């Protein structure tokens, strides 16, 4: 990490639990800037002890503009059935006045009442036919009763949410001290709180912001792909949306059975006949009816942490070639140390803070920096202060050494510069009187 | 655990699953949401 900042550990109450380890708790709030795409963030642990501390290592990998789900609803296929059993009068006694009220989910007449197949289709009485040609030789005219199926032989389901708008947001991996890792994504354009363990991410800058209109996404649950469109969604569906069936439960996303979901009047085309109805629909499938695309400072608070808690030698071996890059130079240490620890600043580098962690081994851990010369001292690294100093010829971004080119047009610019000014002298005379 | 303190309707995120729902939210924080200024 090149960008580090140390905690306020004034807040101070530790338990002697054990005297060997040591053992503490504590919270508080910290202001950490936003390090570039690519690389990780520190956060160092402080205790008034010395030998012993931690950190705490954020990663940042990518910059993205998504939304967040405020909502929630699949959709289904959509499909029209419709029934028709055709008493007639006398025959099925029906009331000369059809009972203006309608039992929508029984049907005593076909069957008493049962689990329906369809999502609360309606019900209904109808004209009549009477005489010889029906053949029931009443005269009086007949009444029949209709159903209409919303059904869903195969679907493919789709959930969909109305962000309706846009905020940067970023994917943050995090390192607890104890050695967790655990992924999320925060919604760091907006200052929402992200629930995990004992810390909390949050807000950061929005150093860029943009525009787009009414659009949100459509997924589908086998995956064939992901769409976009103008992406309409309330509590209700409103006349001429994409989304009309509005179903809230994955598991009763197949059929229609789950009450959640809510229907559309009149939507199912039910038309009638001399003898019996049949069926049609007005629905619109999602695609192909309004289709606008189609796809090809991070901060954090604190919560009561769980903080846990001798000869050490530094012994560099190299050095690479960065100033004025945005990631440095890599720098290899070889150490080795009796315990598990972490190291910490060296003064005199004048770039950045130290943070690296090590077993008990000899290893090698490097890190990145970038300066103008080598000086490479001062370090209160692990367990005792070390003075070792390096040396080296750093690379920066300059011209060509290859070939020297530059060097016979630099000898080429300077031609003729005391004769401008000889012709200038002897015409200045000329030219001022 | 003040009855004075008033919610927002369907300001948490619920959503389910075919086992079990899980927790988002839509909520603001009061910093860099609608800010004009900064007191020095």
């Amino acid at each position: 990490c090149d960008e580090m900042v140390h905690a306020d550990s004034k807040l101070v109450s530790c338990r002697q639990g054990s005297g060997n380890m040591k053992e503490c708790v504590t919270t508080g709030r910290a202001l950490l800037p936003a390090v570039n795409p690519g690389q990780e963030a520190c956060l160092h642990f402080t205790a008034p002890g010395s030998p012993d501390s931690k950190c705490l290592k954020i990663k940042v990998k990518r910059i993205n503009l998504k939304c967040k789900k405020s909502s929630s609803y699949f959709v289904p296929d959509a499909r029209s059935r419709c029934t028709s059993v055709r008493r007639c009068r006398w025959a099925g006694d029906c009331q000369s006045g059809c009972p203006p009220h309608f039992t929508s989910n029984s049907f005593s007449d076909d069957w008493a009442g049962k689990m329906d197949r369809a999502g609360l289709g309606f019900s209904g009485c109808s004209d009549g036919c009477g005489g010889a040609a029906c053949g029931c030789f009443n005269a009086a005219p007949s009444c029949i009763f209709w159903r209409k199926w919303v059904e869903n032989p195969h679907g493919i389901i789709w959930k969909v949410s109305p962000c309706a708008a846009w905020v940067p947001s970023a994917v943050i991996e995090l390192t607890m001290p104890s050695g967790e890792v655990r992924t999320f994504h925060p919604m760091s354009g907006i200052p929402t709180q992200v629930f995990k363990g004992v810390s909390v991410t949050y807000l950061g800058s929005d150093m860029e912001v943009s525009g787009l209109t009414d659009l949100c996404e459509i997924e589908e649950l086998k995956s064939k792909k992901l769409a976009l469109a103008p992406c309409n969604q309330a509590g209700m569906g409103v006349v001429g949306k994409v989304g009309e069936i509005q179903c809230s439960s994955e598991e009763s996303a197949r059929t229609i059975k789950k009450d959640g979901c809510i229907w559309n009047a009149d939507l199912v085309g039910i038309e009638l006949r001399v003898d019996d109805a049949v069926c049609y629909s007005k629905i619109t499938s999602v695609e192909a009816v309004a289709n606008y695309s189609a796809i090809p400072d991070i901060t954090a608070i604190r919560g009561s942490f769980s903080v846990n808690y001798a000869t050490c030698t530094g012994e560099v071996t190299n050095v690479s070639g960065c100033y004025s890059c945005m990631t440095g130079a890599k720098v290899s240490i070889k150490l080795h140390s009796s315990k598990n620890s972490t190291a910490h600043v060296r003064c005199k580098g004048d770039e950045t803070a130290f943070s690296v962690l090590e077993g008990v081994h000899s290893y090698t851990v490097s890190l990145s920096f970038d300066h103008a010369v080598v000086d490479e001292q001062c370090q209160l690294n692990c367990g005792g202060h070390e003075s070792q100093v390096t040396l080296k010829g750093n690379l920066i971004f300059l011209d060509v050494p290859k070939f020297v080119d530059g060097s016979y047009m630099q000898t080429y610019h300077s031609t003729v510069p005391t004769g401008a000014n000889i012709p200038s002298p002897t015409d200045w005379l000329n030219a001022l009187f």
